[PDB]
């Protein structure tokens, strides 16, 4: 990771664009110019945004770089950065960097930016406990459990991800600038003890419930919670519904496959003011009842319209053998549990038996 003879830039830095970057950094005339290790040692800062760089191979010969600005390139592999022990600032917005193992030994890194890299797994960040400023906006993150180890963070952006569980932030009391817009957040309790916040953003949450059965008289708990745990009153409710604290209630004589409600809550934590607003979406399934009739005695099972019915364990009537489920007590036809899908209405199936030889 050192050169011992004057060596052309183009031989050290194999990516054409990055070689030109080094050339301009050292104020050389040409990527053909030979440079010494002492010149390479002099590089403290590289600014090469939007420069169509595909690889930084060769950067490992720059032991003293402390700030690296590489936003808007085509990087995937940052392995050549792994031994830049003095790296302090590292900006890699708008690349496709996902393997963060190569950051493991950058123990002086204090500011990291990786926005719009398509990242989901940030567990690699546990090796950067000294980190102070972290920007991860516009990624695909759902699990921020690792961040509870990053107790020196005072500036943190997680906006435009898919986060619902912010409890791992609860202990990060040094936090002063916190960006959480455009996630899946419905419960602010984790933020309650962040007494040092100055900037806080909580706009535009989308909160998706697991599906439940549609019903004429539908009741859904309000799950939107303030920093003190109190429920946030809905701002407006779909499908003519009403709020009956703590529940949202609808009258739905006709099936619809979704109801929803919108919420808005001004929030103050320490010195920071924010506006927590968003939408709770509730998918509904259209269900009807299959009555299984065994010689007049009935068991009722709910089934979603248009799906296959899973046949039950068959009845055993001693002295007889079960022959199947039919659409009429006598006659009709046999239900085919593979090709007959659930009707859009209640109906009955009748067990048919044949006496034993
Ligand atoms: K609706």
């Amino acid at each position: 990771e050192t050169i011992t003879v004057p060596t052309p830039i183009k031989q050290i830095f194999s990516d054409d664009a990055f070689a030109e970057t080094i050339k301009d950094n050292l104020k050389k005339k040409s990527v053909t110019d030979a440079v010494t290790q002492n010149e390479l040692n002099s590089i403290d800062q590289i600014i090469a945004n939007n420069s169509d760089i595909k690889s930084v191979q060769g950067i490992q010969y720059l032991p003293n770089v402390t700030k690296l600005f590489l936003n808007g390139n085509k990087l995937t592999d940052i392995k050549p950065l792994a031994n830049l022990k003095n790296l302090g600032w590292l900006f890699l917005d708008e690349n496709k960097v996902k393997d963060l193992s190569s950051l493991k030994d950058l123990k002086k890194l204090k500011s990291l930016s990786l926005e719009h890299n398509g990242i989901s797994d940030i567990n690699g960040l546990v090796h950067l406990p000294q980190l102070e400023s972290l920007y991860l906006g516009n990624n695909k993150i759902t699990d921020i459990t690792v961040l509870s180890r990053l107790t020196k963070l005072d500036t943190l952006s997680l906006e435009d991800n898919q986060i619902s569980d912010i409890v791992p932030l609860a202990g990060l009391t040094k936090l002063q600038n916190l960006y959480l817009s455009k996630n899946h957040i419905s419960d602010l309790r984790a933020l309650a003890g962040l007494k040092n916040l100055d900037v806080l953003e909580l706009f535009s949450q989308e909160c998706l419930n697991k599906p439940i059965n549609h019903q004429s008289n539908l009741v859904v708990p309000n799950t939107v919670k303030n920093t003190d745990g109190s429920l946030v009153t809905p701002e407006i409710i779909s499908d003519d519904g009403d709020y009956e604290k703590p529940n949202v209630k609808w009258h739905l004589p006709e099936f619809t496959n979704e109801v929803s409600f919108i919420f808005y809550q001004p929030v103050t934590i320490g010195k920071a003011k924010a506006r927590f607003h968003g939408r709770v979406t509730q998918p509904l399934k259209e269900v009807y009842t299959v009555s299984y009739d065994v010689d007049g005695e009935v068991i009722k099972t709910k089934v979603e319209a248009g799906t296959r019915i899973t046949a039950p364990k068959p009845p055993t009537k001693q002295g007889y053998v079960f022959k199947g489920w039919y659409t009429e007590k006598n006659g009709g036809h046999e239900w085919n549990f593979n090709t007959d899908y659930m009707s859009g209405n209640d109906f009955t199936l009748y067990a048919v038996f044949k006496a034993e030889t």
